[PDB]
């Protein structure tokens, strides 16, 4: 019926009528009609903004003064092939990966981007890359969504080499403004301890004013963007 009207939830029952409901109207049946020519990728808007994917590769070598062609890349079990192809194209020949499903691990490993790829499920065991392996690596979210544990992040940044490139995304919990900052001031923390820094900062649109995000109101269904929907580049080894 209506999700909207639905709240707490009612279980009415009465001997006496057999339907829960009243209403048969089963004397008609309304007609309804749909378009039969349906785009193949408009199944999934959200799957086709990257916010992060086609963003980080550009801007990552943009900020990548080393040589991508003897440099790693690391990218996760997103299928994200494509970004492995596009990686070569920037010079990054050289990108490893792990995926967790066969279907999409063999797409990519057919794609012959990837130099490596393995099936793993973040959090499960450590990294199988060793230290200082990849020159840079790049996957945006799924680091709190239940991918990539944020435990196994260090672990990609560990591995990665010095003056290597990372570009992370997370959810950054939009629900508490002021929560952001404890998140920004470990990065900087981290920068300032010589561990990384920033190479460059895909502007998200959620950074508008949260604190009131005054509208009419006609739906809202998707959160405004208190703070979440943030893909940030870095590189390994750096002070700021």
């Amino acid at each position: 019926g209506a999700m909207a009207q639905e709240e707490a939830g009612r279980l009415p029952q009465v001997l006496a009528r057999v339907g829960t409901s009243h209403g048969i109207t089963d004397l008609a049946c309304k007609l309804r009609f749909y378009d039969d020519w349906a785009p193949e990728y408009d199944q999934d808007v959200a799957a086709l903004k990257y916010r992060a994917p086609r963003l980080a590769v550009d801007c990552l070598s943009r900020a990548f003064r080393g040589s991508p062609h003897d440099a790693l890349i690391l990218d996760v079990a997103c299928g994200t092939g494509l970004v492995a192809v596009e990686l070569q194209a920037r010079g990054f020949l050289q990108v490893q990966g792990v995926d967790g499903s066969p279907e999409m691990l063999k797409q990519a490993r057919a794609r012959g981007l990837y130099h490596h790829l393995s099936l793993c499920t973040l959090g499960q065991e450590p990294l199988p890359d060793p230290e200082g392996t990849f020159d840079a690596v790049i996957i945006v979210g799924a680091l709190s969504e239940g991918q990539v544990p944020c435990s196994a992040i260090p672990e990609l940044l560990r591995v990665t080499k010095p003056g290597g490139l990372v570009c992370l995304t997370t959810r950054t919990n939009p629900s508490n403004l002021p929560y952001k900052e404890t998140l920004e001031a470990t990065l900087d923390s981290l920068e300032r301890a010589g561990v990384w820094e920033c190479l460059v900062t895909q502007p998200v649109d959620h950074w508008e004013l949260a604190t009131s995000e005054q509208e009419t109101g006609l739906g809202t269904c998707a959160n405004d963007g208190f703070i979440s929907g943030i893909i940030y580049l870095y590189r390994k080894q750096e002070t700021v």
